[PDB]
């Protein structure tokens, strides 16, 4: 028994942090092999933030700018190449903490793991969501640019974000492993603003199925929905469109319930409409988006 | 900005979690240097009698794929510790610490030697945990990192029928009443930690939120006859010294913030959220959130 929102161990993700000086400016850094992965904006400098020209910035560089600290010994940078938003530091010696990894890159409403870091030392482990938005509700502060996200399924070490900037409304914004950003955000400190964010449906189905694998009941109901009546009530409250796959993701989760995925909408409906009345599911009084179809069968089964 | 269920890096755990095999039972163990320290419950009671009939080979010590052998036995309390043939090379700076109520750890739950999941909780004021374990999670270690010493503070034991948890610390002490017996035990009336809250209260002040602040204050005395009105723990003179550097921080003195606690615990939220949470969360001491709120890594 018990529903947490649980991180995956860090050990594998920790042996790769390093900290990337360039200059004035000092960040993260991912040594998987015998490359260092970083923002690229470590190059950029004061007034070179609101448009920066970044192939006009690398190019002035050499290898011997860029200081690599991997805990005390520095590591030699050999080489240098820009991939969208991401710089690859080619060093020359290749990490033997090396796991076994993947560069995935994921949709909204997808979870992974975030190990904080500041100076090349991880500072700590929490468990985040992409927001429909394409924006991620973290705790960072000033330094913790070139931290990632990841999941370990299995043996492997899945990288799905690094960490690039905060929006003015303190979310955070950041890319996939080969520099694309999630979301309309660029690198530039240009007026930037998260969009409205929703309320990701399919995520607090599957955690009340968890509640219900776990004996809460209390919300239920005698009633069904069709799709398209639920996406109408649902739209109202901004949650996000509940589609055809949502529901075929959601089967095993109603077959070891007995639970229809649409009976299961019908009580979500009810508890948009009604509140939680002083009562609370999982020891929370809001309704949980954080929580996928996937991450529900793992920690309430295995 | 951004407030979270942080746990600490469990790297230094990870490299330490091995499985333990006693007949038909299984569950996780910690090796530390050449000893592994597990439930004693894995030989099941009279443990003396059970453990005397065991001899080194019955235990089966897996790390990873390699196979330890075992070399002697002996119990400390509820915990059993197993001699092995081999040190840990992944053997980190550690200490073995018992916790009281209130004070916060990292458990790396494990299932058959191996980690798969880090979360963050609280020993709550009845000395049970709020955890998530499932069959084959016994064994699996609570920790604090300090600097870059780890503090081993909980080891899991049982699961009571409300749904929490029981365990010791590293030398076999339980906290709280209980007996590692299959028999009828129930965990007390839970309160809530006062000073959590409090410094929840500031976390939530340093991002931005001030809704529920108000210009009252409140004596010691009065807040406490209120908080024992609303099964809240007391708050003592300690709770408020080790508030000072968050009151200093913020500007809003802890009676000050006491007051606005007081407001809240009559008249509720109002349809309204504070750092995302409807509830009063009091699973972050003042240091978890003086930690969070300044970046300090391990
Ligand atoms: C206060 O001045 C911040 C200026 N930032 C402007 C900016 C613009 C574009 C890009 Cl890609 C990076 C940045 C930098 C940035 O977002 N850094 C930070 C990251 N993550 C949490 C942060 C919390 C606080 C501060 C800074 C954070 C720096
Ligand atoms: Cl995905």
């Amino acid at each position: 028994s018990g529903f947490r929102k649980m991180a995956f161990p860090s050990g594998k993700v920790e042996g790769c942090m390093v900290q990337v000086t360039c200059g004035t400016t000092t960040l993260n850094g991912l040594w998987l092999d015998d490359v260092v992965y970083c923002p690229r904006h470590v190059i950029c400098t004061s007034e070179d933030m609101l448009n920066p020209n970044y192939e006009d910035l690398l190019i002035r560089k050499s290898n011997h700018n860029f200081l690599v600290q991997a805990g005390n010994v520095q590591l030699r940078v050999i080489g240098h190449s820009m991939q969208n938003c991401v710089l690859k530091l080619k060093v020359d010696t290749a990490n033997p903490k090396t796991p076994k990894y993947k560069f995935v890159r994921i949709q909204p409403g997808q979870t992974f793991s975030v190990l904080a870091c500041y100076n090349g030392s991880p500072s700590g482990v929490y468990q985040c969501a992409m927001r429909p938005n394409f924006t991620i509700k973290g705790s960072f502060l000033n330094g913790s640019c070139g931290s990632v996200g990841f999941n370990i399924d299995y043996d492997c070490v899945s990288f799905c974000y690094m960490h690039h900037m905060e929006l003015p409304t303190g979310v955070h914004a950041g890319t996939d492993l080969e520099g694309n950003f999630y979301g309309p955000f660029v690198d530039r400190q240009t007026a930037q603003a998260a969009g409205t964010d929703t309320t990701i449906t399919v995520n607090v189905l599957a955690w009340l199925y968890a509640a219900v694998i776990n004996g809460d009941r209390w919300f239920l109901n005698r009633f069904t929905t069709t799709l398209n009546d639920f996406n109408l009530v649902a739209m109202k409250y901004n949650y996000e469109p509940l589609t055809q796959d949502h529901v075929d993701i959601l089967g095993p989760l109603s077959a070891q319930t007995g639970i229809a995925v649409l009976d299961m909408c019908a009580s979500l409906k009810e508890l948009l409409q009604n509140g939680m009345n002083g009562r609370t599911i999982l020891g929370s009084a809001l309704l949980e988006d954080e929580f996928t179809p996937f991450d529900v069968v793992r920690q309430c089964s295995g």
